[PDB]
């Protein structure tokens, strides 16, 4: 597999989004997520994903429970992290991306990377990455 | 004043929070905010703010409109950034912190730094910083 991306918390914050109940992705990715990109990937995002992400790009989808307390949305406990790692050589079947997921204990989750990719094929125009950098 | 903190977007993401209507800070800081700390300040946060932040610490409060569209919370347009810059020498009246605010055009806002500090005095125990680093 891919080793847990130690240090992703200190990478560049790309964007945030909360998926609320009834969202089509709510059952698998419900809650508040933050996206982080490592230094290798950053410039592709800043230029608007017009060229493919270089090999060594790592993108982290950090999913937290969304807690409404009083009149605030707060970050709750981590549910999981999703990872995409670019290596055209290693991952020819999934558009050159390695798809990985880890739970809050940092242990790998048993996922079908092909099922991750199947949805990310919707974003094949921007190298299988949905998110845009929010300045 | 303080020059606009160019490059804060690439600093460490400390935490996020949405203030909803009826929150006591809703009129001035309503929306989704993200907090960023520069490298100088990071370690004080990681150690749980038991010691004061070193001189040269810069913390950014990035406030965005919260847009509910479908069953999602999305980041809307920037409302403002608030900045705290640690310099015990320059800011003896406000606990060694410079308080600054900038609008979306990056232009300074006319604020009373003493009014910022008056509220942050609630957090005098942790060097006038409310937020904790969310691992
Ligand atoms: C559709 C049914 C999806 C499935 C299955 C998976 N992902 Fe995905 N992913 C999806 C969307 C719509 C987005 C964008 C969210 C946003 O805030 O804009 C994402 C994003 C990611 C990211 C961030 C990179 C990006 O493409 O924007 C990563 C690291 C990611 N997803 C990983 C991932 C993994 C590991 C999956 C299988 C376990 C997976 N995704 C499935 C939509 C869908
Ligand atoms: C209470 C009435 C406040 C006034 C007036 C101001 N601030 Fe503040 N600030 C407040 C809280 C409760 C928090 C924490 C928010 C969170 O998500 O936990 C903040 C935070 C900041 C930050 C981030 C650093 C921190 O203390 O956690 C900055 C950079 C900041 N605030 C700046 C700021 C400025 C420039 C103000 C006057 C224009 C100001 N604050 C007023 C509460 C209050």
């Amino acid at each position: 597999g891919l080793p847990y991306p130690e240090g992703y918390r200190f990478w560049t914050h790309v964007k945030s989004m909360e998926l609320k109940p009834g969202h089509p992705l709510y059952e698998s990715f419900g809650g508040l997520h933050h996206i982080y990109v490592n230094p290798t990937g950053l410039r592709t995002y800043l230029e608007g994903k017009k060229a493919p992400f270089p090999k060594g790009t790592v993108i982290v989808f950090d999913l937290l429970e969304a807690k409404v307390e009083g009149n605030a949305l707060l970050e709750g406990p981590r549910k999981l992290i999703g990872v995409m790692a670019k290596d055209p050589g290693r991952y020819p079947d999934t558009g050159g991306w390695g798809y990985y997921a880890f739970g809050p204990d940092k242990k790998p989750l048993a996922i079908d990377p092909k099922a991750c990719h199947a949805c990310h094929q919707g974003a094949a125009n921007t190298d299988y990455v949905f998110s845009a950098f929010r300045p």
